[PDB]
């Protein structure tokens, strides 16, 4: 059974707790957040996007009991003073959004966890960066102790990137995200000190943002480094996000033969990883999906034999949460 | 001095905008307005406007009539724009502006019913209607022969000048384009069917929703060196108004975002003033609620991947500032 | 098997054929609506709001195919054209809104129909009006033969109006609903010559509205007949309502004590019709929820022992449908 | 001129500056928050709710420039350390929403004010709350240093409850507010310690929130406390809110007689304060007024001579940032 604990019980950190807890190859030890068990209790059993909780959740002054399995809750800002040790834990998720450097994430090792998975891109180029289905295997056991799991947006374009690029190759590549509200971005006009943008009020705009999801896609795709880049556009809605790519590729194809492979991907080689559509869906046909990446057949558009438009969505929430458990059972395994 | 006599078929958000707009000009005169509403909510949704705000000036009503600022205006109830009294109005152009007859067979009903010109605010349902946009080819409208014409989409209206600037200075090989669009009145606020469009069925209030655009198309129309090179799609989001295109392009010529800064800032202070915006600040889209531009350039949103393949991105406000183009139009057909 | 066929597969007829579809007891022959099976065949399959249609949608150019079961579809605008005679329909569920009268409910009847249940307060005073677990008991199978199932707000109200008045009686009472959005309402300003306010952008605004769920229950529970009104204020939100009744009470009594009676009711009668909670809910816990009404102890307030402002959620559209099918059953049944 | 400075340049106080440079007789003199002067250009220049700044707006390492008035920008976390006797400060105005106790309000007459004025209501019983045109004139300029402007809600609330009390009187009141999301909300689900509901997400929810502005009423007039009290729905809107009003009159009335009396105030001892409407208006009707209060005759309803259900609109944030700078002048003069 593998240890793991959670540091940050966001909306990342309870879906991968919600995710989890179904499998019995799995034990949560502890869930570190600033707020007492009362409201991580809470905040575990209502979710206003993904439903109340499917099972008996508790609570003490010092942990929650969910479906009477007892899971330690602390309260620490300093990860280094956290009881790793005394817990043994295997891995931590690191999903606060604080540490996502190395000197921030090695404070974890240093309190005796042996596994550090960063939910979110790594600020420093030293921490290896895996996307389930494109570079997992890459995973080194013996020394990559502290890892990150990208972005959900590098876990939605990376998938489609790699059939294209293994089919027909690509010479240019410019990606947009339409992405839903996260956490980030207040309700009204505030301070931002890195993006003004990014504070003004997320109910009333479509907003510009950065995004690195396209140069991570490079890390994990290296063929692709270098050809790719990509912007993001914040709109109100508060889950489910969607990736447009405007692709020119090196073979001449067509649309036909690029939804051929992806439903072949998406039943094959990356099942659970990669989806396939040809409905007439809409964002929230997708809350709650566990994949990283639904490729939308009927909304793309070709140019020409060499030029398209590929779309495809994701719940940047729970395709995400799912990938940071995928990973570990992955780490774990090899 | 002299002065056109409008009408408007069809008084709904571009209808009102459009009247907001022209009724400050002296030189234009608004003589009916045609609804399938009693004066009474026209003169309510005339006052008050849940975007752009009161309307500032005083506004009345009776059975027959609104008086806007003293002004006293027709108000019609006729769904069949054939019954309108148009030539006994002495109208030179008529707004059609319903969404109902974008069609030559439809618009032409205004004709025969007695205006002299039709301008449809919206993209026309076939090519055999002329369409317009203005700061790229409105110059080549005949006065003789073009009775029927098309001010095209907000999306081509902010798409088009962008075009224009970068074919003339590097030239075009591929386009592709997105919008980011606002949720109007053809969609629901919850799901329901929809016929011609499943997805445009679909709640607005709670979705991204993939919408078709034919503003790619209707560019290489205004712009015939551009035709075959574009094409675009829609993504319909829950905001009540104000959009954005996201242009992928490839030019012909290297180049880099600082010339091409140089000449978007270089023709909205020229040739495309009050027709093309340009900026450098950390805009978001409420920052355009009510712009009369058609378009405008977001320097700082822009990214370049290399020296011929850059991600262009301008907003509009596709209310606002496609009402302004309507008038300008009209006003342009006017001159000559 | 009692046989039923859905005027209008709009919001309410479309959740009513979800939650009935999986009942043996119940068989759905036709659907009536102004689209072709398609359409309806996707509006069935993704839901905006309750999700994916957990189960298996096909279609034909005449009818639906759900976990197996045939489904005949019509376009008529006219429901006299409607094949009810030939289809042999026990209850036609009126759900399309524009036959809430007895004129046009009676169109249904003179097509073959035994029963129709309308989906919205009658406009006829003499179309008998049922809130399940308030007064259906007073239906008579052998003079309703079109009956009412009153509105979502009616079936949110009156449980409460009943507790606090088989207890403590009611002197007066004062109602507001703030509402979901609902297909009435325009996404941007528009007409709208019989509320003008109704025609204003439902994304932007608070909209005043009018109710008539405050007489509608003075109709369900006569006691309260004359002694209570009530408004509405619509928000923008796609569904979960909410009931703010301030309410006079004749007896001298408590929070305390009126909580405690609406859980004894919510164990025992009125069970699975009025739920009850202690919990910090909001609108997007009861999404989905098949009850008509969830008493919220921690939101009511007591201003002294015979003035209170007691809160209750409804999902407007969920507990109305499943309603509908109860009223239903419970007519079949005698 | 009166010399004051901004503690928290958030939504009421940007809105507070902007209403309020406009004004010869003020002197806004520093502007304290935790941003660069750059972000605070930025945000003062760009409104999402009330539109682009009409005016100019530069910006230095130091200082804002509006209007080519020079304005310092401080970003100092404990008050105490705040430069106001160097700058003279007349008036603080608190609008960070952390110094609504008297010990940390306080902070800024340690620091040189002269006199603080909250944006909110005050956590002590002994810092007096005033509504302009309600009970403002009982300030005691000899006394009254750190003083509180109550609620949006409140503001709202009361010019209502005194029109009605003093003709009809007050036996019971129970009022509800639908009010906007605001700042102290998330975008999405998250926690708070202290009210659960607060936290969760505001875009998709109408949410049960405590307020005290009843209870407040029942101070600015002291007649109807024990008789008021109420509650909240936050909800997905930006701006904007209403105010819902249950009341049991002691006199017997009619909807007809109290539009009278509203529609009379907002003519007269009341006007900019109340405001009264016939049409059938919309929270966006209302956007960027200056207003406290807007009665909504259409939208009330009478059950009997005695029963009624009083509406009444506010921009929570524009209303209320013009009664701070009322308050002010009142208390300079
Ligand atoms: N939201 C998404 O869709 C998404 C997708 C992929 C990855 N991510 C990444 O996951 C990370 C978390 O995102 P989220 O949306 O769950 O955020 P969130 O704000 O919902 O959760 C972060 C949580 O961390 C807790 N926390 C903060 N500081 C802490 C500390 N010092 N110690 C312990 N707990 C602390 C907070 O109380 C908060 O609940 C971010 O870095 C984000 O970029 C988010
Ligand atoms: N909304 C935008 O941003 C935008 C911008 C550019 C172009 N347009 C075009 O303008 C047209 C109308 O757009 P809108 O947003 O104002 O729509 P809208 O829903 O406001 O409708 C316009 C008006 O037409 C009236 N109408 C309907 N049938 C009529 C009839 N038979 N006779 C007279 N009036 C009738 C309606 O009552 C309505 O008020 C569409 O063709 C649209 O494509 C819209
Ligand atoms: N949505 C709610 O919260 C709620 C709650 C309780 C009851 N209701 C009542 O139920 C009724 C339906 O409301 P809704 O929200 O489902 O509306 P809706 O607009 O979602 O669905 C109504 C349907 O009627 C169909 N229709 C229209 N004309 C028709 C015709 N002539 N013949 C056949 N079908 C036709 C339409 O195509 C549409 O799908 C209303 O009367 C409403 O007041 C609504
Ligand atoms: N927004 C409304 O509708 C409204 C209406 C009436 C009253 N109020 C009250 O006014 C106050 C401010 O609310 P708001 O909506 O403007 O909030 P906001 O979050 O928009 O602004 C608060 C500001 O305080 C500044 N700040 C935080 N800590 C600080 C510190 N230590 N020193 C200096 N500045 C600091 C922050 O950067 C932030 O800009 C609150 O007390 C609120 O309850 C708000």
């Amino acid at each position: 059974m593998t240890r793991i604990a959670i540091n940050g019980f966001g909306r990342i950190g309870r879906l991968v707790f919600r995710a989890g807890i179904k499998d019995p190859n799995l034990e949560f030890v502890a869930i570190n957040d600033l707020v007492t068990p009362d409201n991580l209790a809470y905040l575990l059993k209502y979710d206003s996007t993904h439903g109340r909780f499917q099972g008996t959740v508790e609570h003490t002054e010092k942990e929650l009991i969910v479906d009477g399995k007892k899971i330690l809750c602390v309260s620490e800002r300093d990860p280094e003073k956290l009881p790793w040790k005394d817990l043994k834990v295997d891995y931590v998720i690191e999903s606060t959004g604080l540490f996502t450097d190395r000197v921030g994430a090695e404070k974890h090792i240093k309190a005796g966890a042996k596994k550090v998975v960063i939910s979110a891109p790594a600020k420093d180029k030293d921490i290896p960066t895996f996307v389930m289905g494109v570079n997992n295997e890459k995973y080194n056991p013996s020394n990559d102790h502290i890892v990150s799991n990208a972005s959900c947006t590098t876990n939605c374009l990376a998938p489609i990137v790699k059939v294209v690029l293994d089919n027909w190759g690509i010479e240019e590549g410019l990606m947009t995200t339409i992405h839903a509200t996260t956490a980030t971005q207040p309700t009204v006009d505030g301070p931002s000190k890195k993006d003004f943008r990014g504070g003004r009020g997320a109910m009333q705009n479509i907003i510009p943002a950065s995004t690195g999801a396209a140069k991570a896609v490079g890390l994990c795709i290296p063929e692709v480094n270098g050809k790719l880049t990509g912007m993001s556009f914040r709109v109100p809605t508060p889950d489910v996000s969607v990736v447009d790519l405007t692709v020119r590729t090196t073979k001449e194809t067509s649309l036909k033969e690029i939804s051929a492979k992806m439903k072949a991907a998406s039943e094959g080689a990356m099942k659970g990883i990669l989806g396939y559509t040809e409905d007439m869906v809409v964002s929230n046909d997708f809350v709650s999906s566990t994949l990283s990446s639904i490729f939308d057949m009927d909304a793309c558009i070709e140019l020409n034999s060499r030029f398209f438009k590929l779309v495809s969505w994701y719940d940047n929430e729970m395709g995400y949460s799912n990938r940071v458990l995928d990973l570990i059972r992955y780490m774990a395994k090899k």
